[PDB]
């Protein structure tokens, strides 16, 4: 079998980046859509016995992308794919990990369960929202970190990064936070957003000392950037001198532009999970770490039967 | 257990009429979308041992639409729901049920293993585009007719009908013109359209005399209406008086609702498996059968445990 | 791993010229009966690791025939075979394809669900009565046609062909009937039996000239042959000159031979996806079309990773 | 729910008597053939939110039986019946129950999962050849003994029944002839046929004592009777004064008839989960204990929800 | 349906509360050892259309327990159960809820997989160790909150909870104690083992300020107190004036007792969601909050089809 | 793919053996327990496409170890072997093969359950206690037989071997010993100890002529030699001269080894299917006979997609 990598219409830059690390041409998909909307997918080219790879994230057009990714899964194995693999840089639905509610659904669970059902063999993507999500799927599921590019961009353009802190801007960033400061041999914080039990105005509490100290806020993902510029304001408030943010997943869906814009960020750090031009047009704040090395790594160990434990310790 | 009738974003107003027809509310549900445009379920009432019916047509944003559907099952089954049925007027993705092209996706049957995998117990639908979509699921599958209604309209618009024409668009609809015709007891004609070699003009073929009678042509859906449009211009190239049109699916998408109003049709009839309000607005040509009281009908039978062969017959 | 290909008891003939084609011998198997007539199979070498295609067509001894086939699956997949194939020239049960009616079982749906938990990995069928039932599986469903060799079967034996019209028995055959005319570039017609609504005589309406030319019938299977009978009576009654029948499958069971050599038929022409060498005896316009080369390069390719849309064009 | 009794084609005489028992009338099936052979099942009535018995055994047309059953499970299941269960006297393929042999299949597994997939619910049998049977289905199986009504035959027709001896004719028989011989406190005897090691005269050997005494032969089944007449043949060479034969299945298939016809049984006892009526006709020596109460008892207590212990040590 | 209660040998006491707050009588089970360490299952009274709950904690001989837990549910579903519940208070291998290791088993989704294939049809459990757990089934999953407990102890036994600081002993559990200090409108800490990159000491970071408080640790389960432990000598250390410690599971294995008693705790609070009463008479320290009218009130609003969000803000 | 051995808990001892015989070193594993009990598993290397056969016996902590199986198949799953076969030389719960009890589980089929559902592709076993649970699972079972060993055994040890009889413990074992005296060419004799119906003495009855010969037991399993005791001194007192008793599983649980030690046998003779190093310090009567070779053999052909069929009637 053979890599075959096919790309979505959700981020093709980066599966064309892929694509080259791997030295090959994306195969050849028409993906479009009919009159009706309904999503038209159409492989161009036999994967008869090959080693797919279909990598489509979980941004823009979220609902359309998913269906595109699944088709596409469905595509392939019935046209007798050795195996399929779905790359998903940016899990959907994945902050839907948990029935916390009455009626709630877990559509974490519910996308798991349709790229089963599609003939997924085998998951590809990048820090999960909960890790857990790993044991949504009966097939393995590759969950690739972004820390090491992190460390990597802080211990290069951050020059008093030896003396900085760590802050995560909720509870639920407490062990991001806490594994990279270990890495960095540097302080932590944590901002909490106490609940909203009335209409009140949200008071955030921090635990930690910020004074006189860069702050780099390290989270998951910014969709609408409510998290990291509330956390950004508390830490100036509290005395940090520069803060940053650092995220693997730029959503920034919403107001997250403007929002940006008007904060205090020295630089808001990204992934290419999803694609970053646009919003980079309109945030000069914005700069991106490039991981497509790390998806082509991990394409190309998985297709090789090798471990991708190195792709946790180094950035190849 | 209780009916509850939930509805989507499709088609609220024909679930108001569904519900109203059966003596209900309908039940409390939220469908938006999060920032990142993700779909957003929140059912605001119990379901518990309740006997859920969820009414979401496959139209405008399908793919929207098709995961608020599969969202809204799963929670009603997490949620301890009795029985979850799927009303879908129109089944989406029902023209991708087969698979005769190289590396094509049997689209219905991935739409079909999705809302299995998300915990429908039942599915009732209208006019499946091929009725043996029945067999792509292993649960129950309603697939109602409009046909009752549709001579009903056909006898009480058309002075002339006993001595019409009904006409197929294309080969693909022979057995419901024919059974049409049958039930009229009138003539019946097809429409082909050739297939496309090459670059040159496409041209129709008719068989079956329509000349210096009514046409009525009857199809299962509107798309784009290139088939009806295509179809009538040949029907008054080839003598017909007047020219229907008569769909239970009328989807208008694109350029659709120009080539009514450029065409010679004397009406154009759809049922209301989608909303049509909007199409209304810009096409005085079409009109519209409420199909509401088949749908209210086939819902109260399957609570009762009632046969629905009545539903093929009269139209209450 | 390698083809080995076994026979059930069905069609032994083409499963011997399938193996011949392929330059193998046919696997060793003993397929008999109990006492109790239950259905005993004795498969007579190791198909561990091998690509196992088993030729079972669905005719005479239907049930008989089916069982034969899942339990040579299943021993196969228990025996460690690499992948099943299930060659299934004639699938059973394929008029059963939808429940159009109270309590109707959708057959095909329960022998494609059968076959599947059986073990079969891929399905390899000719001519399906509904190409839909290509998603009655969750596996890859080869539905090859016959029409190639329908195509040079008419241009080698009817000198008229170019004047000819294809006629379609029934509303069903439609499609297949234009597709055919298309590639003929010749004329089609469509003769529909109508509704039977009380005991009155059965009436066949014609829609398309047939007036002073060939008539080939063309249809998808001869069951009884009635439908083809009634066809050619009411061509013959319509002015066509001669009458062809063209069928893939000729199942011809019932009164179907005294049917046809009391019939005008100019040559009942029909692949042997059926064994047909009894019936030539008793009619002698019965005219065979060897379609093992199809079936041998289908099985070739699929051991070979390599497409089969080459047969869909050309026959080898 | 309500009890609907559904009969096959393979016991209508037992199906009947069971619904005597219940005071129902058998629910309105049409159970035929189509002119090709294929089965044809045509269910007269609603069985929606029923409780659906359908009774047909492993006998006559085997696989035709089967595949009836199959197909009546499937429809019920579609018709949205409450639960099917299946209840088969003699449970088909029984004697298929392991892989002592290379590429040899399990049918009785492969039936078990036929019949989960068509949709059964419950499974109701009597004397499973093998009691591990009831394992091969993840649904609840329930193993009816023939036993207390063998023993109510035996203390009612023989008169030196104390002083008999039970024998099993074959090696696998030794625990049902045990338990036998156990409740009626009486001496037991095996008969074993060793293995056929080359083709020298078959030779029985005898443990256990049965001169001058009155010769029981209990088997859970006679199919060819080899296994009977041999034991019969070596019991009276070993100075037995009078043999029986008391089953639970009569097959009798081939030359059954013949070999008990020309045997020395003082009677041939079978239970009626397989018709009796031709072979009563050519047999004196058969006599049927009837076990219809016994399934109408267990068919009743499922359906109220009751223990069906009580028919394990009582004949209703 | 009638609710019947079932115990396991884990924790009988806790049945037997739930059982007198039901107002019912456990129902009959011999769960014994056979002499090879076999789990023996003896369910003494029939479950016929009952809805079973099975009480079993994951604690004590874990693999026995879980064991004796799934041949229970698998008994009662072929017993004909109309609904069989797990009632797991601790769910065992909860902690390994991921694969952050190679080769490392995700071993809550292979129990939970195991769950479900015994046939459980909904699972009660208290303070998932991860919150997504409930993802890992396919059947609704309930996490019940020891919270409104733990706040309750807190109000009535600590008399300067008003100015007490709520502490975290590690990165994982600070959303458990931000929401315990919301809900107490009190300050919170986080404490923080690093991580061990060598052999040299063990040392912990405490974020936040506790210093003359009152500092209650607040964690999901005490397993071995490692965490408690060192967690309570930083407090201290860090000018704590008492220190509490709160969890919902204690599991108190290996070390623990020793551990407690040579600890600075003021008390060591948890449910009995485990046996305690061996822990008590080693540890004074100890206390347990009782939350079987918690679980008690969960089983009958399961049963009665009522929502148990009640549970999660007030004590039954 | 290669072989990859990797050892549970129960028989290492054997796995050394089997994996010196295929000439490779045991997988690195670390099989310990958590501090609360909890299975750990620690694969050490990577199995990506790699033959995984995981060696465990069900012996000694069953529920340990099965459960230390499951975990270790379902790493091997997910770390992406190629295959995974459980290698179990005595399958757990096997006597726990059918529901002849009211609710009784069938502990063997949910073991089965278990086992695929953590992802087993193949089980390799020796001497199952019923035959049928090979019809428990829907991947292939090599059910290995012990039955060459012990007459190459009963040939080399028994001087007396040709005028021996093989003697049944009970009326379950019939089969193995006719099976073993027709190999032999010996007599053969069946003990049953009758039902207990009250606490009256246990008493055995004989079939068979045992006077002044030697006599040996053959079982398939001793556990607590309750069995082959009783039939011992059944045997001495029927005047048997020399009594051997002869299993292939040797699970010795309880009062065994005082039972054998004051018994009457010549020899207790076992394979090493359970390790045995314990029992034969308290008992010089047990005497082992390697089966490792049988084992590795199997796994080598299994690896190589052999026949297995030279293992039952050659000892290699
Ligand atoms: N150091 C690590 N940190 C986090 N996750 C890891 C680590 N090592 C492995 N994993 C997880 O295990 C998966 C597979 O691990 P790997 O080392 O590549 O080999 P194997 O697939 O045999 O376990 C990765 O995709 C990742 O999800
Ligand atoms: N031209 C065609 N007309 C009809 N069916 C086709 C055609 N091409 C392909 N198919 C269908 O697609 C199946 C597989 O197509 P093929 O071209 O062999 O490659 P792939 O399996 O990669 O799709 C065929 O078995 C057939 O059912
Ligand atoms: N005494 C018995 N001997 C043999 N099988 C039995 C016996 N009692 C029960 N069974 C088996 O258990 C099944 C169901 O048992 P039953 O006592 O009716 O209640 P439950 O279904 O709750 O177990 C029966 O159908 C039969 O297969
Ligand atoms: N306030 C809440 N906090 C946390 N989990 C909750 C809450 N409300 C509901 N849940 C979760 O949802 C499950 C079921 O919710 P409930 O309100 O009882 O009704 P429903 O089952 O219809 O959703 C609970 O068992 C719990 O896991
Ligand atoms: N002579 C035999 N006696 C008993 N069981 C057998 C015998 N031959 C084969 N089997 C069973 O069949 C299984 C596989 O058989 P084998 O001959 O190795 O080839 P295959 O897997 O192709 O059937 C064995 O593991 C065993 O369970
Ligand atoms: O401990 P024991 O019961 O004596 O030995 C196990 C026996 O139980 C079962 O019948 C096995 O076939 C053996 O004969
Ligand atoms: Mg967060
Ligand atoms: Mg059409
Ligand atoms: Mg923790």
């Amino acid at each position: 079998p053979n890599i075959k990598i096919f790309s979505g219409s959700s981020h093709q830059d980066l599966s064309q980046k892929i694509a080259d690390r791997l030295g090959l041409e994306l195969g050849k998909v028409v993906t479009k859509k009919f009159s009706n909307q309904e999503t038209c997918v159409e492989i161009g080219e036999s994967v008869r016995g090959e080693d797919v790879y279909i990598v489509q994230s979980g941004c823009g057009e979220i609902n359309d992308n998913l269906m595109e990714l699944l088709i596409m899964i469905n595509a392939c194995k019935i046209a007798s794919a050795s195996r399929v693999t779905a790359v998903i840089p940016c899990f959907p639905y994945a902050r839907q990990d948990k029935k916390d509610k009455s009626r709630a659904p877990i559509s974490a669970k519910l996308v798991a369960n349709m790229l089963s059902v599609a003939g997924a063999d085998h998951i590809i993507t990048m820090d999960l929202h909960a890790s857990q999500i790993q044991g949504f799927f009966d097939i393995p599921v590759d969950n690739l970190y972004a820390e090491p590019a992190v460390l990597k961009w802080i211990r290069e353009n951050i020059s008093e990064w030896r003396n900085c802190t760590i802050v995560s801007p909720d509870a639920g960033g407490a062990k991001r936070v806490t594994s990279i400061a270990d890495r960095l041999n540097v302080d932590f914080a944590l901002i909490h957003k106490e609940r909203k039990k009335a209409n009140e105005v949200d008071r955030m509490v921090l635990v930690g000392d910020v004074k006189d100290r860069v702050a780099i806020l390290v989270d998951d993902m910014a969709d609408t950037c409510g998290t990291i510029c509330h956390a950004a304001d508390k830490l100036l408030s509290a005395g940090a001198t520069r803060v940053y943010a650092i995220l693997t997943h730029g959503i920034f869906s919403g107001p997250a532009i403007s929002r940006i814009n008007n904060a205090c960020f020295e630089a808001v750090v990204v992934t290419n999970t999803i694609p970053q031009e646009d919003k980079m047009k309109h945030c000069s704040k914005i700069q991106v770490i490039d991981i497509s090395m790390i998806l082509a790594e991990a394409i190309r160990r998985t297709h090789n039967g090798e471990s991708v434990s190195y792709l946790f310790s180094h950035v190849p």
